[PDB]
């Protein structure tokens, strides 16, 4: 729901005749096309030591939530493990989500940082 | 985002493989499928006269909305139209809406009306 235009050709046929039968003053004042809300995530899973996973239709992965315990380090890329181990020892990483960007990863102390695919720094917030 | 299962059968082999490679205590307890939110509404078009129709992806209409004015006569099913001018004559009809139920209407003094399939009265709110 963001597109928007002032041209009726856009509008169904039946919507224009719609308007047309039924209203004396049918001047349409633009046009708002709902864009379809396609969503990546299908799966949720809830593991017993209740760390939660985000899976696409396909069973890629998307978000790994460990909660407040610490995700596999298997599954965090070497330069980003690296940049935490030297920036932040004194912390762990809680959740890692993976996107087109790149990677954004959450600490114990709520910090959350973005990785692009190169695995390099981007941006933080505290 | 409503189904729930408890069945691993159900989730990707892609999924279920990831959480059996990285996670060593990996007990399902239960996972949610995402149903896909598919709406019906497609088109939104606003007229000079501040009247809103909101229509699917084939035009036929769902909702209109005058506003504050009246909705055009020839758009109320005549047992509704009846009801109205039978039990609320002081009142106009604001907005109509129509499903698979049947028709919804609002009156100008925010009183919403229900009506089923063949037109006869079913509920209403002040």
């Amino acid at each position: 729901g963001d597109v928007i235009t002032q041209d009726t050709k856009q509008l169904p046929l039946t919507a224009r005749n719609f308007i047309n039968q039924y209203f004396s003053k049918p001047h349409i004042s633009h046009i708002k096309i709902e864009s379809e809300i396609l969503q990546t995530k299908k799966y949720e899973v809830l593991l017993t030591d209740r760390t939660e996973i985000d899976f696409d239709k396909k069973g890629n992965w998307l978000e790994v939530d460990c909660k407040k315990s610490a995700v596999p380090e298997a599954l965090i890329p070497v330069p980003v493990k690296e940049y935490v181990k030297a920036n932040f020892p004194r912390e762990i990483i809680t959740k890692i989500e993976r996107g087109r960007t790149g990677v954004e990863i959450e600490l114990g102390n709520d910090y959350s940082l973005k990785f692009n695919k190169k695995g390099k720094f981007v941006s933080m917030d505290d």
